């Protein structure tokens, strides 16, 4: 419902400052901050929604370690 339509633009957010990288340490330096609230609040987001936003702890997943990379791209 209305709770994963912000989870989405969520996703996206991530997907343009990324995209540079150039400034690195203070572009995804707040992004691990962000993944980090991606967990706590997958459960507290909703009633309890463990399956339905469990499609979104694959994809969270590569986000973190891609992320380790855009540092010092």
């Amino acid at each position: 419902m209305g709770s994963w339509a912000e989870f989405k633009q969520r996703l996206a957010a991530i997907k343009t400052r990324l995209q540079a990288l150039g400034g690195s340490e203070a572009e995804l330096a707040a992004f691990e901050k962000e993944i980090a609230a991606f967990e706590s609040e997958l459960q507290a987001y909703k009633g309890k929604g463990n399956p339905e936003v469990e499609a979104l702890r694959k994809e969270a997943a590569a986000i973190r370690d891609e992320l380790q990379a855009y540092r010092h791209n």
